[PDB]
DNA sequence: TAATATTTGTACGAACAATTT
DNA sequence: AAAATTGTTCGTACAAATATT
């Protein structure tokens, strides 16, 4: 379970979710949490884990799958790229 | 097939505007309350069609101002 | 000058399809 | 044959920024 700074974005600091859900997974990779072709937690997974809804964890994932560091195959799952 | 999802066609004739020049650079195209309207679907869809342009860098938006050719 | 309306942004839920396991 | 997992598509409610009255 990964903990969100979430509230008031009013000053500073604050980011939307799907961006901070964004950089727990991007970091898992270059810290070489999960290496390439291996699987990350599937949505579902994700959506506990955080706390938040499935749409905000297949934003954050659309993201970084258009930035290319991952890649989904409908039915089997998400995979460091 | 020549099935392609809905918010892959809806994409498809927005590059087609911006390719065949019917809105140039820093020009307005419509709003996603009228893209819906026209296109008969989604808000969620007339999304999901401008946020991949974006991200292609066909397009740019701007909260509160509207969505504009690249 | 200040309210209001308009428009894009983030974020929750729902149901079903398509593909893989 | 079923179950699990990602894909598409509809919906609702506010927040935030801009553009209009
Ligand atoms: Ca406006």
């Amino acid at each position: 379970l990964e903990v969100l700074f979430q509230g008031p974005l009013g000053s500073e600091f604050m980011l939307p979710k799907y961006a901070q859900v964004k950089e727990e997974i991007s970091s898992w990779i270059n810290q070489g949490k999960i290496l390439p072709d291996q699987k990350i937690p599937t949505e579902n997974e994700l959506m506990q884990q955080f706390g938040v809804s499935r749409h905000t964890i297949r934003k954050a994932i659309g993201d970084l799958v258009s930035q290319g560091l991952l890649y989904s195959v409908q039915g089997g799952g998400t995979f460091v790229a």
